[PDB]
This record gives C-alpha cells, sequence and structure tokens, in this order.
C-alpha cells in the first residue's frame, strides 16, 4: 500500500540504537506525520526482527490518549518504515535538560498521565518494560506519551535479548535475569518520579558494575528538598520485592498526587 514516494521528508526528529526518525507530509493528503526508519541489514545483525514486530502489533491496536499512535508500516530492499503519530513538542529527556528539575505540580501531572497510561496496558497484560524520559514524548498540549515499544511483552515473562544500554531504570529481578511482571513498570515509574524531582535517577553511578550493585541492594538516598509526600510514594514504588510495590490505582489516590497534579484518572 503505502510506499516511500509517497512522502516528503523534512528534518530529523532524533535519533535511537536502530530508529533514524524523521518529519514527513503525506502528499495527497498534506498530512504530517512521523517516519520512523529502520535498516535491515541492522536488524538481522542485531538479530532484534522479533522486536520490530512486537513493537507494530502491540502499539498499532492500542488506543489511549496517553499512548503514542502507530499508524502502518512499509518496507522497501534496505528499509523498514513506521508511520507514527507526530508529537510537536518533543522529549521529556529534552525538557528536563532544559529547566534541570521539575517542580512537584508537573512532576505529579506526568506521574498521572503515565499511571493512566500503564493501568491502561496492563489491563491488557502488556509491560512496556523500557520506560525512561526519552521514551516519553508531549503532545500540542504538553501531554504526556509513552512511545518505544520495542521491548513490550505480555506478562510473565522472562528475557531473552541481552541488555543493551543503560541499567538505570529497570528493577533488580530483570537485571538479575529472573522471571518478571506487570510489577517491573511501576519500579521504573518510582526512578521516574526521583529524577523529575532531583534531576537524575536514584541509582545513577559511574560504572556498570556499581550501578548494578546500588539497584539490587536498593541503595538511594533523598536531597533535603525533597518533602515527605514525595518520599512516601518513591519509597512505596522502589520495593526489592515486586508484590509489594503498590498498584497503580494506588498510585492515582496517593494524598501527594492528588494534591499536586493538575490531570483526573
Ligand atoms: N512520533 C515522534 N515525534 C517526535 N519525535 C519522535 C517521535 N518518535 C521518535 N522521536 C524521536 O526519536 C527518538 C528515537 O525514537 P525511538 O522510537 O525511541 O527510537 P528507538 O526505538 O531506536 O529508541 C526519540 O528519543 C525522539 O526524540
Ligand atoms: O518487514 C517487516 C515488516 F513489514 C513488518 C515488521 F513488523 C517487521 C518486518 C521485518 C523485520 C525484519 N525484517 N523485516
Ligand atoms: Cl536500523
Ligand atoms: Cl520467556
Ligand atoms: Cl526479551
Ligand atoms: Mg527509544
Ligand atoms: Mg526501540
Amino acid at each position: 500500500q503505502w510506499a516511500l514516494e509517497d512522502f516528503e521528508i523534512g528534518r530529523p526528529l532524533g535519533k535511537g540504537k536502530f530508529g533514524n526518525v524523521y518529519l514527513a507530509r503525506e502528499k495527497q493528503s498534506k498530512f504530517i506525520l512521523a517516519l520512523k526508519v529502520l535498516f535491515k541489514a541492522q536488524l538481522e545483525k542485531a538479530g532484534v526482527e522479533h522486536q520490530l514486530r512486537r513493537e507494530v502489533e502491540i502499539q498499532s491496536h492500542l488506543r489511549h490518549p496517553n499512548i503514542l499512535r502507530l499508524y502502518g508500516y512499509f518496507h522497501d530492499a534496505t528499509r523498514v518504515y513506521l508511520i507514527l503519530e507526530y508529537a510537536p513538542l518533543g522529549t521529556v529527556y529534552r525538557e528536563l535538560q532544559k529547566l534541570s528539575k521539575f517542580d512537584e505540580q508537573r512532576t505529579a501531572t506526568y506521574i498521572t498521565e503515565l499511571a493512566n497510561a500503564l493501568s491502561y496496558c496492563h489491563s491488557k497484560r502488556v509491560i512496556h518494560r523500557d520506560i525512561k524520559p526519552e521514551n516519553l514524548l508531549l503532545g500540542s498540549a504538553g501531554e504526556l506519551k509513552i512511545a518505544d515499544f520495542g521491548w513490550s511483552v505480555h506478562a510473565p515473562s522472562s528475557r531473552r535479548t541481552t541488555l543493551a544500554g543503560t541499567l538505570d531504570y529497570l528493577p533488580p529481578e530483570m537485571i538479575e535475569g529472573r522471571m518478571h511482571d506487570e510489577k517491573v513498570d511501576l519500579w521504573s515509574l518510582g526512578v521516574l518520579c526521583y529524577e523529575f524531582l532531583v534531576g537524575k535517577p536514584p541509582f545513577e553511578a559511574n560504572t556498570y558494575q556499581e550501578t548494578y550493585k546500588r539497584i539490587s541492594r536498593v541503595e538511594f538516598t533523598f536531597p533535603d528538598f525533597v518533602t515527605e509526600g514525595a518520599r512516601d510514594l518513591i519509597s512505596r514504588l522502589l520495593k526489592h520485592n515486586p508484590s509489594q510495590r503498590p498498584m497503580l490505582r494506588e498510585v492515582l489516590e496517593h494524598p501527594w498526587i492528588t494534591a499536586n497534579s493538575s490531570k483526573p484518572s
């Protein structure tokens, strides 16, 4: 159906391990979108064909205001193209670098929108497993949208693929290679809430080996400016035992969240 000749390519929106994303306009309809380009040679070499298929299958059927939409796909003899919803206000990662830290209002609002999207996902037993600032995009009204479902699966699960980059957002059970479920996204939610308020993840470190150690032993401390409400929520989410981590309904109903968020459930 679709082909490259149907689109006019614009400026680069960003780059990933495989994905090179461009702004694009469909010629006949003038529809503005984002074109995620992946090279087949790199996909085969890394052997992550199954990850790409999962990303397409899972994200294309999901329908939620806080989840980035996937419209379709096509390919030539060298590349695979994903037709994505265009997010005009960029990434949370960029916004965080710009402001260094978020206030309590901005943080609680983001967490609320994340919890809503994750609640929708977990209802279909879909785990994201790769929640981090660079995979969180912003809509025209500044609303948060979860993207990059390349690592997403169905619960329960083990890990078949090699961990590539940072360990900063992964729970102990994932890095130790043990079996895991939906509770891993709530660990990441705690890491995110910390980084939003502080400016850096709680287990950040100089080396892979040491970051591993701090995560497995849950070694983190709060700066003095972190309020008691934020500390309570973060401490509940960052539990070593997955079953002790709260439900998403508990997060959405937390007194600190309800007092500072500007969005409802
Ligand atoms: N729909 C989009 N709108 C705007 N920017 C995007 C969009 N999709 C991706 N990007 C940019 O491209 C980067 C990589 O996209 P992503 O799909 O996460 O690639 P990868 O899966 O290789 O990490 C993101 O960090 C973001 O900055
Ligand atoms: O060609 C593809 C496609 F059309 C859809 C999809 F999800 C994946 C692929 C793919 C993965 C490795 N080679 N090709
Ligand atoms: Cl690629
Ligand atoms: Cl498995
Ligand atoms: Cl895997
Ligand atoms: Mg990404
Ligand atoms: Mg990816």
